[PDB]
């Protein structure tokens, strides 16, 4: 049972947005955010899935271990044949999230909640709703948004 290096420190900021710091105290964190609000769009060469959203990644500083540490966000999930949420890769160089994972439907949307319930403890159930819903993936600066 192989157990990764590459686990952030969650820091759970309220019902909607969440920090993994990187592992080894990094100096960035990868933020989520959950929302309603659609920034991206498929186009013929945005879109990902569940198993190389790494490459949604590519132009970003520290590719690798960012990659190690979204690979620990998703066990479990990319792993499963029927997690199939539409993933959509953004511009970061012109400001755009890093990623857009579409939680729309219920059961995708329950499974990231679950996911996301285990590794932060309790928050809102966001999967209720109606409607359009998508996690945000970006890179924010650390800043001790969390301690002790
Ligand atoms: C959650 O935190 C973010 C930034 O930390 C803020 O933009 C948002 O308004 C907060 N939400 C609530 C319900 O306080
Ligand atoms: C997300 O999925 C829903 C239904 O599966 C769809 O209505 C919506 O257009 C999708 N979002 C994007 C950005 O395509
Ligand atoms: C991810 O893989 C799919 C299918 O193999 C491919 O169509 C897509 O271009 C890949 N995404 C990126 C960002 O390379």
């Amino acid at each position: 049972s192989y157990i990764t290096p590459y686990v952030p420190m969650p820091c759970m900021i309220n019902d909607t947005h969440f920090l993994l710091r990187g592992p080894f105290e990094a100096s960035w964190a990868i933020k989520l955010e959950i929302t309603d609000v659609t920034t991206l769009v498929v186009d013929t060469d945005n879109v990902a899935n569940p198993t190389n959203i790494s490459k949604c990644f590519a132009n970003n500083q520290d590719e690798r271990l960012l990659g190690f540490t979204m690979e620990w966000f998703l066990s479990g999930l990319e792993h499963d044949h029927h997690f199939t949420p539409q993933i959509i890769c953004g511009n970061v160089s012109k400001g755009e999230v890093n990623a857009q994972v579409n939680i729309t439907m219920e059961d995708h949307c329950s499974q990231v909640f679950l996911k996301m319930r285990r590794i932060f403890g309790v928050f809102k159930n966001p999967c209720t709703s109606h409607g359009k819903q998508n996690v945000l993936i970006s890179v924010s600066n650390w800043t001790n948004q969390c301690s002790g």
